[PDB]
């Protein structure tokens, strides 16, 4: 009865068959799920169920029945396959099918519905004993990321599928029974089904908004009734309400779907409950007043992650973390209560602090380092105080000089180098001359025969005294032409001032041979230098512990570190940490350790990758059960237990060496449990045998002395090859990112590899290894653990790394830091602290739940309508628990809501009358007759959304207007989702920054150009619009392909995850496809694209002008604006228009202007980017959409643009504008007429900001434009717009036409080409006198009158009706057609 609004949303592609979207959804990514109901839909058993209800209600039955799924899964089913979370996925099958598959099996295909895929040839008959084609075209056998792999076999086998007919059964058994033997592995592709309609599909999981487009008025349902200046309370009443009603979720979202209308209800009945102002005890603690957060298991998530998708993917995530926890019986809450423990979160932040590694002498009995200094005893610094107060009363850039030790620097020096030992001579001399207050050492490298000796005779000089005597020979040796080699002509000299006086010391060019000068100084000197890996290719020096390699400007490096660390030094000072007696070096020296690993401390502090152990001996149970194990001892202690596991290949000496090692580690650490996993480079001789050589010996490993005991078990015994062994083996490193033949090593599921060479692994490197490993891992696991009284749990070194595995997984970064928020993954336990009596209510079992969701929602908020309307779905989930707190502001200077929201989602399907799937849509009723409202989307990001089906104007709706011109009070709208985005994050190789005005193109094997779109300066972004399917990005032939190469796509991650090294980009998900490609320089290139070293036209048109209308007003004008351009040029023109701001009516429309006037026209868009600062109000998006996008909304093969306003009418020939020269310029304005001589009061570009900013350049107009886009891009004028634009908008007054003001805050910065006067007219602003000459006019509006647009345009312009004439009969004419 009430008068209502519905609004729908279909997909640009068919629905894909009930049968198939339920054996998708139900088989998430487990694959026996997938193929144990695809025996059972073979058997023809889902046959017998004729409707789509029935269909859903066996495979309940089913899934229960089988064990497939719990409650829990169950539960989480019925909402993914509401979401039709599969149907993307499926469309994915078919899409690759239609365009890599068909072109390329040449041949009649008649009766080959079914056809499997054997060594490029095809079979029609489950027989198969003839073969119909060798398929052209590249290698359909790579893997893909929606395939399924069915087996372990040498030959491969695709079996492409029409499911729905029962000519499908004997085909599958067929290759089922022959992966089941093992002959070949099996895989299932779709195709497309005819027996099924080519209907679209119905989708949800998007809002609804009605936007209130007056807002101005401030002091059943007609209009809303609004309040005086009593907003303040609309949060705290608003709380109140929902806290008293009895059924408070239902309230909230009750009050908060259609909260603009019960403003004026509100502050009713002894409203405000005072009680409620109690929990500012808990705002004075944790959150500000009317903000809203979310955290999931201690995870806060970003608006962005707050859809229904983004939502199902982080439980289905998180699940599969807790439940392998909860094998350890721990109740879902201990779990995350033990996940986000403090003492975890403490490891996180105590290792994102900087490394630093102990370059003490110590080790090496004091005779490795030969220092250049001593600050304490030098008689240089003598002068200077040895005062604390020194270092804490020092500012500025420099350093304090003192007589203490605090700093040191100590440089590796190769002295058969002149440039290594130029530094000692210049570098480190200078420094120590200078009276810095940094002590200097340096140890010689010995990689060959001369350079041990020099390191022999400078050592040995200085040992038993010398000092300005090895000094010497160094200078002297450098500066005679360049000594590489020890010269006794330059030796001679310096010995002969006989400064070796302080007890006995042997002279001569007998290079020493003393067990104590060759052996120890040289052996000791040796193993500092492998100690701390500070050799090689590229030596690496140590300030304060801090490894820096000795390559480009290291003391800039360095210098940095030493202002770093005295600020270091200075706050602990001034909170008095610090005292007089005191070893200084030794504050730094607290935490470092004594040996240093690449590996293990890789200088990428993100380079990270753990596997869930639990995992690992479930899923390959029967390879783990068969590896060779040494169980760590029967009498040690849970601090001591540790599992470590290694992956080699035994037919490699270094992959035999590595296990040698881990096998002595494994003898002095009782508390290690050790695994061996053989992994060969070539798999023609079984794994499984070299395996079964072991475990036999078993017993007989441990207990041996020499390497060839090792060696010689592998190749005695005679061994059965279990193929079900080797089997298992190769699922292990699939499951596991591992090569064939690489070596790899496992401390509590942390995998540090591939080992090239065994020497980069040694005993000493396991052993710190599991000191770090343990400090950081283990160690907060154990603390956190015992504190909660869970460490009865612990019952091995096995069942301890279950636990520490999976705590580091649930701080895995994968969304990366940096893009869509800085924040670090740190999960927070903090709101426990928050006392909940009157702020919050608790849906769901919080014994059971495995997923705990805590909201902070402020009432009156607009974001808080789409996350109440979400929640209450999720909430409906078994196995989660929610719980609620209100905080509303008190600043509230503007109305807090200004729509009504609908979220379209549902917690299990529905079903119809005839039993067929429910669609879902956004039911408004009841609306107020007399209010204006606008229709929006509030849709997913990767979501590209327009209106198809309405005949209302959906940004001007009002009942009373359409009772009084339709006859009806309904109103129903159909909005399509054209388009998925492909979006990603570039960087360059290896010196990672963005690669901005790089090109790229997309393609698919049918089309080499499906779309294109440059890189950006903000964090290397970019976009595509498309649908489900396989497709490739290539660099632009060009400037592009000349400069770089690309070597991956990130599909897999930010990594590189190995296996990634690909091009490759498919989508089969509603949340689109994320990327993080990488671009490395090709040979010697410092090159930058953007600076040099009829196209357009054949491919467009003459003219390209570009437009956009937000109205059925500004629609019509927009076609007289066309047809304008048309009378008044014998042109080619192309017309280009902002796609999702146009009615269904206008786009219904344009083909038959387009035959009429005949020109040519593309629809463009471009989705605002995540990292772009939004505009809420609708009027400032529209004028961003023409600023902001141009390079990007624009194919690259369009020279040029001309922009023109909706209201304007054009009575000259356009192209002058083209040949119009823009002297090196981006673009060209038209400016403020300055001719009308009594306006100037309205003249706001002449006073204070607009004339002291705009010196002496002019005001422009943003109503008719061009833009030399070549240029514009090369310019790369958007980045410099956008990046303004995100700095300008922290200030709400900042833009009031941005349009406008961008271009002329940026014509300092931007070259803006000023265009003749002739150019523009607007009656407001110019002379009647002036219209003569006058090319185009923009109807500005007046601010001294309210006459309407309709009146100016009949009064100003007397063929406005001549043009609308022409459109009306023509309208008519196809309505009756
Ligand atoms: C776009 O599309 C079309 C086709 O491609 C075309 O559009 C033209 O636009 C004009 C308006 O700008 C149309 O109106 C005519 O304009 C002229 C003014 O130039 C008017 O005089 C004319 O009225 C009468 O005369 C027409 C023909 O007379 C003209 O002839 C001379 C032009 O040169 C050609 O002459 C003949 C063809 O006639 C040919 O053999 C030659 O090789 C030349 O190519 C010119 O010297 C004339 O001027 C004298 O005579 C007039 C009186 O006629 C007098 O007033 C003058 O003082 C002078 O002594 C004269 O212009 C005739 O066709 C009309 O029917 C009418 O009787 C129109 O109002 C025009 O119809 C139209 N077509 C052409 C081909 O011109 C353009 O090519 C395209 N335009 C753009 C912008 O892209
Ligand atoms: C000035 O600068 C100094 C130097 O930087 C700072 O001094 C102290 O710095 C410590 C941090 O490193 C803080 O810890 C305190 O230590 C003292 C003494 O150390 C004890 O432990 C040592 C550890 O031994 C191991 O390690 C060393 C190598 O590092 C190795 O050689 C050993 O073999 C061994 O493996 C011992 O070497 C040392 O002999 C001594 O035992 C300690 O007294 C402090 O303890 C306080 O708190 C505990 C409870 O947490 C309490 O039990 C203590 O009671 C004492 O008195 C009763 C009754 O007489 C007696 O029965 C006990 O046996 C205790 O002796 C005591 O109240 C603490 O652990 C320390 O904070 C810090 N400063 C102070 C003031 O303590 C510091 O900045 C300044 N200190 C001074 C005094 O100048
Ligand atoms: C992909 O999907 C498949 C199928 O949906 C999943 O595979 C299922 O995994 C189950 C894992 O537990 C497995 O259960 C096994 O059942 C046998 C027979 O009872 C047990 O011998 C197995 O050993 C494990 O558990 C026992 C003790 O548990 C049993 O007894 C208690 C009562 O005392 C029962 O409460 C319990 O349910 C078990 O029956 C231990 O002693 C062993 O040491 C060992 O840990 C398994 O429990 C299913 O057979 C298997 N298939 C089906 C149809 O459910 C697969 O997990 C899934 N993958 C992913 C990634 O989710
Ligand atoms: C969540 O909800 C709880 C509900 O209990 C709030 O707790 C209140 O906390 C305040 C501040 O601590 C309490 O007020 C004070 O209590 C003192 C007694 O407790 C102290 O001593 C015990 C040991 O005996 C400690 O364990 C404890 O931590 C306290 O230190 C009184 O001594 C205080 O009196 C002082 O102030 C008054 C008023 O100015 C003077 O007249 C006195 O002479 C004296 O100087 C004081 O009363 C309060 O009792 C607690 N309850 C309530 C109902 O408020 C949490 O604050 C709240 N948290 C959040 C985040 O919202
Ligand atoms: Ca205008
Ligand atoms: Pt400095
Ligand atoms: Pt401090
Ligand atoms: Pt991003």
């Amino acid at each position: 009865a009430s008068p209502s609004i519905n609004v729908a949303l279909k997909a640009a592609f068919p629905s894909p068959p009930y049968l198939v979207e339920l054996l998708e959804t139900a088989a998430s990514d487990n694959t026996t799920i997938y193929y144990s109901l695809l025996d059972r839909i073979a058997k023809g058993h889902f046959a017998e169920a004729t409707t789509d209800k029935a269909l859903y209600e066996k495979f309940l039955e089913v899934l229960r029945d089988d064990g497939h799924m719990d409650p829990e899964a169950l539960s989480a089913f019925k909402l993914a396959l509401s979401l039709r979370t599969a149907t993307p996925r499926v469309e994915a099958h078919y899409q690759y099918y239609t365009a890599t598959v068909e072109p390329s099996l040449s041949g009649t295909q008649e009766g080959c519905d079914q056809w499997f895929l054997i060594d490029g040839e095809q079979y029609c008959s489950p027989t198969l004993d003839t073969s119909h084609g060798k398929v052209k075209g590249e290698d359909q056998l790579r893997t893909l990321p929606f395939d399924r792999k069915f087996g372990v076999g040498s030959r491969d086998v695709i079996l492409y599928a029409d499911i729905t007919s029962k000519s499908f059964a004997p085909f599958h058994e067929v290759a089922m029974d022959l992966a089941k033997k093992g002959k070949a592995s099996y895989r299932v592709r779709y195709r497309r089904s005819p027996s099924h309609s080519r209907e679209s599909l119905s989708v949800n999981g998007y809002g609804v908004e009605l936007v209130l487009k007056r807002t101005d008025y401030i002091v059943i349902a007609d209009i809303k009734p609004l309040e005086k200046s009593e907003l303040a309370a609309l949060g705290m009443k608003a709380a109140s309400f929902v806290m008293q009603s009895e059924k408070p979720f239902e309230a909230l979202l009750k009050l908060t779907q259609d909260f603009p209308k019960y403003s004026n209800s509100l502050g009713s009945q002894n409203v405000s409950a005072e009680f409620e102002a109690e929990h500012r005890g808990n705002r004075e603690v944790f959150l500000p007043e009317g903000s809203n957060v979310l955290w999931l298991n201690g995870l806060h998530l970003i608006d962005r992650q707050i859809q229904p998708f983004g939502l199902v993917d982080l439980l289905t995530r998180e699940r599969k973390l807790i439940k392998s926890v909860l094998d350890l019986g721990l109740t879902g809450q201990q779990a995350v209560d033990l996940l986000g423990h403090a003492e975890v979160a403490h490891a996180k932040s105590g290792d994102d602090e900087p490394r630093r590694f102990d370059w003490r002498d110590d080790i090496e009995e004091g005779q490795v380092i030969i220092w250049l200094n001593n600050l304490e005893k030098d008689k240089r610094y003598k002068s200077f105080s040895p005062s604390i107060w020194v270092l804490i009363h020092h500012f500025g850039h420099g350093l304090p000089q003192i007589r203490r030790d605090v700093f040191n620097l100590v440089v590796p020096v190769d002295l058969t180098k002149a440039d290594d030992v130029k530094i000692v001579v210049e570098g480190l001399l200078s420094f120590v001359k200078r009276l810095i207050p940094v002590r200097f050492g340096f140890v010689p490298l010995t990689p060959t025969g001369q350079a041990i000796d020099q390191a022999k005779v400078v050592y040995y000089l200085l040992e038993n005294y010398g000092l300005a005597a090895a000094t010497a020979y160094l200078e002297k040796s450098y500066e005679e032409q360049s000594t590489g080699q020890p010269n006794e002509r330059i030796f001679n000299e310096v010995i002969k001032d006989k400064s070796l006086r302080p007890d006995g010391v042997e002279l001569s060019f007998k290079d020493i041979f003393i067990s104590e000068k060759h052996e120890k100084q040289i052996h000791l000197s040796k193993h500092w230098v492998e100690r701390l890996r500070a050799g090689g290719d590229v030596p690496t020096v140590f300030f304060d512990g801090f490894p820096i390699p000795r390559e480009d400007n290291w003391l800039r490096v360095m210098n940095h570190r030493l202002m770093q660390d005295l600020q270091a030094l200075q706050q602990a000072g001034y909170f008095g940490m610090l005292n007089e007696s005191m070893w200084l070096p030794g504050f730094f020296l607290e935490k470092a350790l004594s040996r240093r690993n690449t590996l293990i401390f890789p200088e990428d502090k993100n380079e990270l990758t753990v596997l869930n152990v639990n995992k690992i001996y479930i899923e390959n149970h029967d390879l783990m059960s068969k590896v060779p194990v040494i169980e760590a001892s029967k009498e040690s202690t849970r601090d001591d237990w540790a599992a470590l596991t290694v992956v080699a290949d035994l037919d490699d000496i270094e992959g035999q060496e590595l296990v040698y090692y881990a096998l002595r580690f494994r003898k002095s650490n009782d508390g290690v449990r050790l695994d061996i996993v053989h992994n060969p480079k070539d798999t023609s001789r079984s794994p499984s045998v070299l395996a079964q050589r072991l475990k036999s010996r078993e017993d007989k490993l441990l207990d041996f002395t020499r390497f060839l005991d090792l060696e010689t078990a592998l190749e005695t015994g005679e061994f059965e090859p279990d193929v079900a062994y080797d089997a298992s083996l190769a699922n292990f490193l699939a499951s596991s990112n591992m090569k064939a033949g690489d070596n790899f090593v496992i401390l509590n599921g942390r995998v540090l590899g591939p080992i090239t060479s065994a020497d980069d692994f040694k005993k000493e490197d396991f052993e710190v290894f599991l000191q770090a490993e343990r400090r950081t891992r283990i160690l907060p696991v154990y603390k956190a653990l015992e504190d909660l009284g869970l460490d009865d749990k612990v019952s091995g070194p096995l069942s301890a790394a279950k636990l520490t595995s999976v705590t580091a997984l649930s701080t895995i970064s994968d969304l990366p830091q940096g893009i869509f928020d800085n924040a670090p993954t740190v999960r927070t336990t903090l709101f426990k602290q928050w006392n909940s009596t009157y702020t919050s209510f608790e849906v769901g079992d919080a014994s059971t739940a495995t997923i705990f969701f805590v909201a902070v929602i402020n009432p009156a908020s607009e974001i808080g309508q789409r996350w109440v309307a979400v929640l209450k779905v999720l909430s409906e989930l078994e196995g989660v628990h929610l719980r609620v707190f209100l905080n509303p502001t008190v600043m509230i200077e503007e109305l807090p809501v200004k729509r009504f929201y609908r979220y379209v989602l549902s917690s299990s399907p529905s079903f119809d009358e005839s039993g067929k799937v429910k669609a879902l849509s956004a039911r408004f009723t009841g609306v107020p007759r007399e209010t204006l409202l606008v229709v929006g989307m509030d849709v997913p990001p990767a979501w590209l959304v327009t209106s198809k089906v309405a005949v209302d104007d959906l940004d001007n709706l009002r009942i009373k207007d359409i009772k009084a011109k339709r006859g009806t009070e309904h109103v129903e709208a159909i909005y399509e989702l054209e388009h998925i985005l492909i979006e990603g994050h570039s960087r360059e190789i290896p010196g990672a920054h963005a690669p901005r005005g790089v090109q790229l193109v997309l393609e698919t094997e049918n089309n080499p150009h499906f779309a294109d779109t440059i890189i950006m300066a903000n964090l290397g972004y970019f976009q595509f619009k498309a649908n489900p399917g396989v497709y490739n990005i290539r660099l632009k032939e060009g400037r592009s392909s000349e400069i770089f190469t690309l070597e991956s796509v990130g599909a897999k991650g930010w990594g590189p995850i190995p296996g990634d090294d690909n091009t490759e980009v498919v989508l089969m998900d509603f949340q689109g496809t994320t990327l993080y490609p990488r671009l490395r320089r090709k040979p010697g290139m410092e090159e930058e694209d953007v600076l040099e070293p009829s196209v357009s036209k054949t491919e467009h048109a003459e003219i390209n002008i570009f437009s956009v209308a937000s109205g059925h007003l500004y629609e019509r004008m927009l076609n007289i604006m066309m047809a304008s351009v048309m009378h008044h040029t014998n042109h080619t023109v192309k017309f280009w228009f902002i796609e999702q701001f146009l009615s269904p009516s206008f786009k219904d429309f344009i083909p038959h202007m387009a035959a009429e006037y005949g020109f040519k026209y593309e629809m463009v868009t471009y989705k605002w980017p995540h990292w772009l600062r939004q505009q809420k109000e609708k009027q400032r998006e529209i004028w961003g959409y023409k600023i902001l996008f141009l390079d990007v909304l624009f194919p690259l093969s369009l020279d040029k643009v001309i922009f023109v306003d909706a209201d304007q009418i054009v009575r000259t020939d356009m192209y002058d504008l083209v040949e119009h020269p823009l002297d090196g310029a981006p673009y060209g304005f038209a400016p403020m007429c300055d001719s009308r001589v009594e306006m100037e009061g309205y003249r706001f570009w002449k006073t204070g900001y607009w004339a002291n900013y705009l010196k002496g350049k002019p005001y422009h107009i943003s109503a008719l434009y061009v833009v030399d886009l070549q240029r514009f891009r090369e310019l790369a004028a958007g980045d410099r717009l956008r990046q303004q634009y995100h700095a300008l908008s922290a200030d709400p007054n900042s833009l009031a036409n941005l349009d406008q003001d961008l271009p002329n805050h940026m014509q300092f910065t931007i070259p803006i080409a000023t265009l003749p006067q002739e150019w523009l007219w607007c009656e407001t602003w110019c002379s009647d006198e002036t219209l003569k000459d006058a090319r185009t006019i923009d109807l500005c509006n007046n601010p001294m009158t309210k006459e309407p647009k309709l009146d100016r345009a009949r009064r100003q312009v007397p063929e406005w009706t001549k043009y609308d004439e022409e459109i009306a009969e023509l309208a008519r004419r196809v309505r009756e057609e």
